[PDB]
């Protein structure tokens, strides 16, 4: 129950926490609680807790927490396991897991009562959100403005619940576009044209950037809580659909390519992998596209499926519901987009499907606490061959793995290395095949130094001998020029010519915020882009490296 | 409607009550749980959401109000929803028992997966210790296992001689047996989820491993795929909403699916999604599970079942029985409560029509498949909610404006039909009128000649054969159901379905002639319903 450096990415559902509830029954031997005081507890349980217990209390990272369970355990126990507090979670914007006297006996109360399941939200719901502004019979049909679309940024002003297009060359604000809440990530269709971003609370906007004025053409709410989206990627079907995956309910939605009408919605509620026991709340984690064939690559977290979805036949729905490992977060393809390796982040586990073959190619500890990736980080390893890279929350460690069967058979899918960086907390590794550089991110780290700074591998030195490579230590932060606060420093994402990486210094808010350009060749500030619009600052991505799974 | 009893033997404790609605003690609670489920579960289902019935959920029945519930349960109403109270199946206390529980938020019911699979588990003879060869004199193919309902035990009866052979225990109400590929293996399934697979190569063929896969099941089948011939069987239950793939010679739970998930139409969540009929694909090597309420047909390939291959075909709602053609490629199913009839191509895993059977409720069990002197192969269905049979062109290569078309719809002897058959080797087509209210067609099965159909349009003529009657049974309500067909085609049994303390019998009637060959009587013989032939299961000859 304390904060650790890898249990602040647990999910905080405030999206779904602004809803109210009715305050149940209490059997004999429990006390009731009123409606306020139910409604202020599940608000609580929602915003700090669900993450790691669920909505529905059926155990995710943490141990199912259902009223036999509790009721066993007793108040008395509970008062006293919750008085202690609950891990933290994102900086910036998340909680620090302190609550009051008054919260403790609430949460210890609220555990003994029975909780309702919350709203679904179908196609009805679905359908009644859909909102086509620009119908694609409007829309121009060639680039109508003279931007430079392939090499644009599209960067999360989180908290202002807006997008900035930014000039990947001029670094110009080209726009700021107003969408979902939050929006997690922002993805590319596979011609460029269409930029689709989802929010937390389940929004999602389409934008087309040949239009004079790029603004939202089509928007759609998928459910209550979500993370992910992606576009159909297989030669052929490009444009064809969108998927979007939720934390609540437990699915994924397959939407029209051009309009976002809902076509397809697949719960995820299921018998997880290995002890074959059902669970009511399989959060959907990353969504890829495969490259191999016309399949989106679903990620269902607690029961420990990825699931290959076919979309060339929405009614007669092939789908390979493949056994992996739990916690399936995030992951990206290898190189040559054959083989998607994926982060199980609680197991530190890494996990290979075969994309061209449909089939678990295997299972591998990465030797660190908690991995994650992001798409990770795909180079040549002198010594080793491909490999692709990935980082950690709980310790400071990079691993390698070999991805390559045919060229390099006897490193492919093992653990080849494992070295540290400036220390725990990382978040993004980056690299690009232009760069000889691999930059890894410290976002999450306790130390303010560490978390302004990101370490920079040198590839061509690198010789796999065991030793522990040397890094450079750019001061992001310090480049930017951030007076106050602590300004956490995260994500790498490359230009189209991958000559510039940036990074985001990402303060409160109310706070100065930046993003930190460098240049890739020298390792020295490029530029510093400050803008009052430049709110909380967090993912962005180029169009190029975006649509192309370039990383 | 389903019955799920099983379900109601739980006790479970008394929930709490929210402000303005009374509680009622555990006792209270019990004896208004076991009668849910025991006789409302069935409509409105086990999670309350609605299935034939409307939904019961607290936030609809606080709405409505105790008085309403009060009044509704006691009276009826002409909409299929039993007078409780005034016809005394509940007393005027349960009727209030049931309206206070229906205003109470229900715990929910208790899931069965591995581990509860694997502890009800059990392996009597493990195949190593069975027989290499067959070890009794009994003709196997024409042996029939009859269902004796509420004994809890089934039957096995000679072909030929008629000849009880043995009565064996197994799970309450069996509702099907179904045989391996190879003829060796019987599995039946009880409606309390008990699976009991029993080897027929031994001396005294008994229970060779047993396993429980849900609280509530109705289906069983076995891979029927050349090459995987005794590889796997499957079982699909009600509660919990799910089918568990079964290795097909030890039992073992090797993969649990559930089916909860979205309609196929209105793509709207639904938490009860029960498994009816359940079929095994001749074409790949594939089971294919019809789920209910959410109207998909699942197409599961069973060659990897940890990189798991499945098609899920969105068909309409409210799937129950279906069938094979006669060429054993598409798969013809009921959408009963729609009236609707649903093909599916095995070979290519998609869905090739849907049509109204003009009928109200087809009810087809496996149905019957015969080819018509004019029309060519088709398959028919007699349906419960009317006298018609239904006739479907299922040759879209050799009679493709007849293909998937309804041809045919002609009167038999009346509503409440269940089952019809016919045998390759036959001419008739046998009907059964099981559910009718009047005892004269309930007991009788009419038979129509195939050789004298000539689809003109006019009503074809059939017989009435007294089958009630010729077993000499009129006491308590007799009731005829299925036909059944000898490995050879020459003879069709028929159950003469009575109480459990009233004479049953199985009635054999001479398929040549049209008249009584054998009535088959014994003080064992305790509500005798389903009967399969090996020979014509395990081939699926019908
Ligand atoms: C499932 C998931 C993905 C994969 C998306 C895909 O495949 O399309 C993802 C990716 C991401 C990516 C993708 C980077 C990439 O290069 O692919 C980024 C930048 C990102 C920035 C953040 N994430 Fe993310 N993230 C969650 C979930 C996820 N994050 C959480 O459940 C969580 C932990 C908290 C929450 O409630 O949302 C969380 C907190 C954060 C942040 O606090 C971040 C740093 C900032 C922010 O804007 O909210 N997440
Ligand atoms: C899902 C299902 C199947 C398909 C099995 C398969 O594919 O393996 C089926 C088949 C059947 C078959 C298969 C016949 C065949 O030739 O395939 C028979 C004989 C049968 C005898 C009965 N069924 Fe059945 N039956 C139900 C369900 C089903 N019955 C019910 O939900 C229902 C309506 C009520 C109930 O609570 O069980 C019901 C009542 C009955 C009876 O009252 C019957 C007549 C007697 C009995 O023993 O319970 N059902
Ligand atoms: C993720 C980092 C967590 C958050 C946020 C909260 N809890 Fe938790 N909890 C977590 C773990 C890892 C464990 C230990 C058991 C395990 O799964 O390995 C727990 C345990 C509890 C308990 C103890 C119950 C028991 O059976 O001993 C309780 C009562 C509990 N958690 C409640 C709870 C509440 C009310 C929270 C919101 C503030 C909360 N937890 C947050 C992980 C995490
Ligand atoms: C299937 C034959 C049923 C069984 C067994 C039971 N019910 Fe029923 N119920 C059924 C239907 C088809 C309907 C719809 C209303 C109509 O006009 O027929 C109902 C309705 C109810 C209601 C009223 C709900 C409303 O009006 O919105 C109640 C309160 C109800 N049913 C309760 C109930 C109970 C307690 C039962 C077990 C004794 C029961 N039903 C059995 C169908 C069937």
């Amino acid at each position: 129950h304390k904060t650790r450096t890898d249990n602040r990415y647990e999910p905080s559902l405030d999206n779904l926490a602004q809803q109210d509830v009715a305050a149940p029954g209490a059997p004999e031997g429990v006390s009731a609680l009123s409606d306020a005081q139910y409604n202020e507890a599940n608000k609580i349980y929602f915003e700090r807790c669900a993450g790691c217990h669920g909505v529905l209390r059926k155990g995710a990272t943490g141990k199912a927490l259902t009223p036999d369970l509790t009721r066993d355990l007793g108040f008395d126990y509970l008062q006293s396991f919750i008085t202690y507090g609950s891990p933290a979670g994102m900086p910036n914007w998340g909680t620090s897991g302190e609550l009051s006297a008054e919260q403790v006996d609430l949460m210890a109360n609220y555990l003994l009562l029975d909780p309702a399941a919350p709203p679904e939200f179908g196609m009805k719901e679905m359908r009644e959100s859909w909102k086509v502004h620009v119908a694609p019979e409007d829309r121009p049909t060639q680039q109508e403005n003279d931007w430079d679309l392939e090499n644009l940024f599209s960067v999360t002003l989180r908290d202002a619940g807006q997008i900035a297009l930014i000039d990947g060359a001029t670094y110009e604000i080209k726009s700021v576009l107003d969408t979902g809440y939050a929006v997690h990530i922002s993805r590319l269709s596979a011609s460029g044209r269409y930029l689709f971003v989802i929010g937390r609370d389940g929004k999602v906007n389409m934008i087309d950037l040949w239009m004079k004025e790029p603004t939202t053409v089509a928007e759609i709410k998928i459910g209550s809580e979500a993370r992910s989206i992606e576009t159909s990627k297989m030669e052929g079907w490009e444009d064809k659909y969108a998927i979007a995956g939720a934390y609540w309910p437990p699915q994924y939605v397959i939407m029209d390519g051009e309009t976002l009408e809902p076509k397809k919605i697949q719960s995820t509620r299921g018998m997880t992998y290995d002890e074959q026991e059902y669970h009511p709340e399989p959060r959907v984690a990353a969504i890829l596209a495969s490259h191999y064939r016309p399949e989106f690559i679903v990620n269902v977290k607690e029961t420990g499926k990825i699931l290959l979805v076919d979309y060339t036949d929405l009614d007669n729905l092939k789908t390979t519901e493949i056994s992996a490992e739990r916690f399936l977060h995030d992951g990206g393809l290898d190189g040559s987009h054959r083989y998607f390796i994926t982060a199980a982040n609680a197991r530190n586990k890494l996990v290979v499907i075969d994309t061209k073959e449909g089939k678990l190619v295997a299972i591998e500890d990465t030797g660190g606490q908690t991995p994650h990736p992001g798409r990770g980080a795909n180079f040549v390893h002198p010594t080793f061959g491909p490999v692709w890279a990935t980082s950690h929350m709980g310790d400071d460690s990079v691993a390698l793995i070999g991805t390559d069967p045919e060229g390099h058979p006897d490193n492919a899918w093992k653990i080849l290395d494992s070295f540290p960086a400036l220390g725990g907390g990382s978040l993004f590794i980056k690299t690009h095949p232009n760069s000889q550089y691999l930059y890894v991110d410290a976002t999450l780290n306790p130390e303010a130094e560490i978390s302004g700074s990101v370490a920079v591998f040198d590839i061509k030195a690198m010789t796999g001998d065991g030793s522990d490579p040397e890094f450079k230590t750019l001061p992001i932060a310090e480049w930017a020029g951030i007076t106050e606060g602590q300004p956490r420093v995260v994500q790498g994402e490359f230009n189209k010519d991958g000559t510039e990486v940036w990074f985001s210094v990402w303060n409160g808010k109310d706070q100065e915020s930046a993003l930190v350009v460098v240049d890739d060749k020298t390792l020295e500030l490029k530029h510093v882009i400050k803008d009052e619009r430049l709110v909380t600052p967090t993912g962005k991505f180029n169009v190029y490296n975006t649509m192309t799974d370039t990383y």
